């Protein structure tokens, strides 16, 4: 469906989302929006699952990017900083990941569990890398049944991490170091990523092209992945982000799919390196 937005007026074809479809993701999203004692990560990540489970066979980061996110900032009453977009929307990236993946990833006996800003400490030293890269590094842990270090009660120990981002614009190469003290202590170091790139009238078209590039166009960014190997794998929820070819430089890929469904190539990798 077209949207119109309004900065001057643009148009951006959202494709595999119908006038019904919108209004249905619009009509669960606004109410929580201003919701008292409701947190704005919790209302948009249940959005983002919810969203997702509405239209599966639409571009995930274009439901965040021009759907979620254009809701938000519209409906969204007050300047409150600590309840900005900005603020809170990474957070919400993180919550949908465990929301989504949890139930497929108990069987196996892995575990995710979101990490906010101001309480990570226990996470990062019981992973025993806080040591080293300070106490705002890793935004979701990975534990498993079993093995792994640090265990809970119930014999949870961590076996790796996850970098949420969801754009690839952001600080990406301030995780690298920490990303890298993670791999090198035999933990995985996941970049999770719903590749969120659009260029804004004039000059942007408004298309949600991510800032991967292609393999064949050397991108500092894939570089990383592909070249380097400074994360364990990458993953994406932009359906335009190019995939790996089927070897790398590093022996790293970034994988793409869509975000709705079961088992996917996300908890496929998991099971088998844990």
């Amino acid at each position: 469906m077209r949207l119109d937005l309004d900065f001057l007026v643009a148009h951006v074809m959202l494709d595999n989302v119908s006038e019904e479809q919108y209004q249905q993701i619009s009509d669960y999203f606004v109410p929580l929006v201003n919701k008292p004692k409701l947190k704005s990560r919790d209302a948009i990540g249940q959005a983002f699952v919810m969203a997702t489970e509405v239209c599966p066979d639409a571009n995930p980061s274009d439901l965040w990017h021009h759907v979620l996110y254009r809701i938000y900032i519209r409906e969204k009453i007050g300047t409150d900083p600590s309840q900005s977009w900005v603020r809170t929307s990474g957070e919400a990236f993180e919550v949908a990941l465990v929301e989504r993946y949890n139930p497929v990833l108990a069987r196996h006996g892995i575990r995710l569990t979101a990490l906010f800003k101001g309480q990570k400490g226990l996470a990062l030293t019981r992973m025993g890398v806080a040591d080293r890269v300070g106490s705002r590094k890793v935004d979701v842990m990975i534990e498993k049944q079993g093995g792994g270090r640090s265990p809970d009660a119930e014999g949870f120990g961590v076996v790796g991490g996850i970098h949420a981002k969801v754009s690839l614009a952001e600080r990406v190469s301030d995780d690298i170091p920490a990303s890298r003290i993670m791999m090198g202590e035999g933990l995985l170091s996941v970049l999770s990523t719903l590749d969120v790139k659009s260029f804004p009238p004039p000059h942007g078209d408004l298309v949600n092209r991510g800032e991967l590039g292609t393999p064949d166009r050397p991108s500092d960014k894939r570089n990383y992945i592909e070249g380097h190997g400074d994360f364990s794998a990458c993953f994406s929820y932009n359906l335009r982000t190019s995939p790996s070819n089927a070897t790398t430089p590093s022996g790293r890929h970034i994988y793409v799919s869509g975000f709705s469904g079961q088992d996917d190539e996300f908890t496929d990798y998991l099971v088998a390196q844990l």
